[PDB]
């Protein structure tokens, strides 16, 4: 089997994609943010406490016929941005643009924090992760690719995002059509539970080539590229009134400025990340500070090729018994 969807931005930004998906019978279609970061897939339902839920479509099991309780589960999770969630959990059957899992674990929310909330246009999240980090207690959930594995035509998933504009993510086979030039594969470790991969350097702008190897995670769940501080200076010093500001929580520049290009490597191959996929725009409206998509990892503990990377490329995720992660230009 194959699963094919399309994925969409929230916003002008790119501060986040949606996806639609398929749960229950009959279908209940629900907009979740697939994030290669995490492995829990839950949504905002009729347990979310009322006062928390703005606007997002809602799952709603008592009126799903495949829905069952998985009795006496829990799910509690914190990301990196300091959001979180919480509730109980049912199975169900859910579909991706096509594909089809039956008994997926749906973690349904009775909290969600605030950041939730005030996103209308998130009514989820589907984690792509390893399942070793889902959150299910006392018996921890598969993800949904995780399930749907054995049956596709190969033990893959693609990434492939939009710079302002939809894109795709297919299950079980790679579109030679999606890419240019050839894919190039590097290992992932799984030792934290994420698609984890060791970039072989950068460069800025039309500057040389810098090799060094830079540890990450590719997540598709988060919005900007953190780097360490030593390599995000690098790249800010190129752009004439660049500074961090720790008032606005990381590197701004002036709106008026052309953003330089960023380059990153997969082994002997390099992605380049175009300087306007960099930009964020005013840190408020009417700002003529303008928010980076490049910033320091430093205290996060883990450096991440989130979006603003991804989105240059044509990524798989390639789920073998050996994982391994491939990207090619695009």
């Amino acid at each position: 089997s194959t699963g094919s969807a399309t994925t969409t931005p929230i916003d002008s930004l790119d501060d986040a994609y949606i996806t639609p998906v398929q749960i229950g019978t009959p279908a209940q279609t629900l907009n979740l943010d697939f994030d290669t970061g995490s492995s829990d897939l839950w949504v905002f339902s009729s347990e979310t406490t009322a006062s928390e839920v703005d606007g997002q479509t809602i799952y709603t099991p008592s009126k799903s016929t495949t829905a069952k309780l998985l009795s006496g589960a829990t799910w509690s999770i914190s990301y990196g941005d300091g959001s979180s969630s919480s509730g109980d959990v049912y199975t169900d059957t859910v579909s991706v643009g096509g594909l089809t899992v039956t008994g997926q674990a749906v973690e349904s929310a009775k909290k969600v924090s605030s950041s939730f909330t005030e996103d209308s246009t998130i009514d989820g999240l589907l984690g792509l992760a390893f399942s070793t980090l889902n959150t299910v207690s006392p018996t921890q959930q598969k993800t949904f690719f995780d399930n749907a594995k054995a049956s596709l035509d190969s033990p893959v998933f693609t990434a492939d995002l939009g710079y302002h504009a939809p894109g795709t993510y297919n299950f079980g086979f790679i579109d030679t059509t999606a890419y240019t030039g050839s894919i190039t594969y590097t290992a992932v470790s799984t030792k934290q539970g994420f698609w984890e991969w060791t970039s072989t350097g950068y460069a800025v702008g039309s500057g040389t080539f810098k090799s060094t190897s830079i540890d990450g995670i590719a997540d598709t769940g988060t919005t900007l590229l953190y780097l360490p501080a030593t390599v995000v200076s690098a790249y800010w010093a190129q752009v004439s009134g660049a500074k961090s500001s720790s008032s606005v929580g990381g590197y701004v520049f002036p709106c008026s400025a052309t953003l330089p290009s960023f380059t990153f490597g997969v082994g002997s191959a390099r992605i380049v990340i175009p300087g306007d996929y960099i930009d964020f725009g005013p840190i408020s409206t009417g700002s003529s500070s303008c928010f980076g998509g490049i910033q320091s990892s430093a205290g996060i503990g883990i450096n991440i090729f989130g979006d603003v990377a991804l989105k240059a490329a044509f990524v798989v995720f390639n789920g073998a018994t050996t994982p391994t992660l491939g990207f090619a230009s695009k």
